[PDB]
Parts: structure tokens; C-alpha cells; sequence
């Protein structure tokens, strides 16, 4: 993000125990995997929306220093 | 998330290989940084809702096994 970038490692190191725990959880509860993964899709486009605002970032800020 | 970790896991490469790609247009533009701390902590707070998600998920959806 800036050169902070421990606070965005940090996030992500995050969401690595979270997703070994949720999966600890589902060998443990045993509820279906189909809403596992939707659950995991719903992680990653949070990540998308990142992926969004970034093509924004280089091709729209880039265009606020030229506008 | 299920043990298709995987999806997960390049989920957080996608975000780990973003975030490094937003510092770059950071050394480029110089927009402010607390705008960047801000789409940060907005990242982190997706991943706090996936902790929320998880820690319901062991106390109340065990539990839903339960009752």
C-alpha cells in the first residue's frame, strides 16, 4: 500500500491462520463444502476489489497528476 | 477454507502481489499516504469480518451441530 507494507502483511498473514482454522473447522463440523467455498470466493473477491481499486490507482491517479 | 486451501492461499498471493504493485504507484504519484493506510485498514477490515465469519463459525455453527 505505502512503504508500510507490514500492515497489509500482516492482514494476509491473518487470513492465512483464519483460513487453517475455518478449515480445521470444517474436517470438525462437517458442513458442505459447497458453502466452503463460496466462503472462500467471497475472501478472494474482497481481493478483486482490491485488484479493482489498483488498475484505478495506476490508470485513474496516475490521471489525477495529469487532470 | 475447505482442504482446497489453495483457491485461499493464491487468494493471498493476489493480494500480496497487489499490494506490492500499489507501492509502486505510491513511489510514482505521491498521493498521500493515509489514503493508502485507509485502503489498508479496509483490506484488514475484509479480513476481520472473515475472523468474525470464523469464530461464529466454531462457537455457534459447532454449536448449530449441537442444536
Amino acid at each position: 500500500m505505502r512503504r508500510s507494507e507490514v500492515l497489509a502483511e500482516e492482514s494476509i498473514v491473518c487470513l492465512q491462520k483464519a483460513l487453517n482454522h475455518l478449515r480445521e473447522i470444517w474436517e470438525l463440523i462437517g458442513i458442505p463444502e459447497d458453502q466452503r467455498l463460496q466462503r472462500t470466493e467471497v475472501v478472494k473477491k474482497h481481493i478483486k476489489e482490491l485488484l479493482d481499486m489498483m488498475i484505478a490507482e495506476e490508470e485513474s491517479l496516475k490521471e489525477r497528476l495529469e487532470h
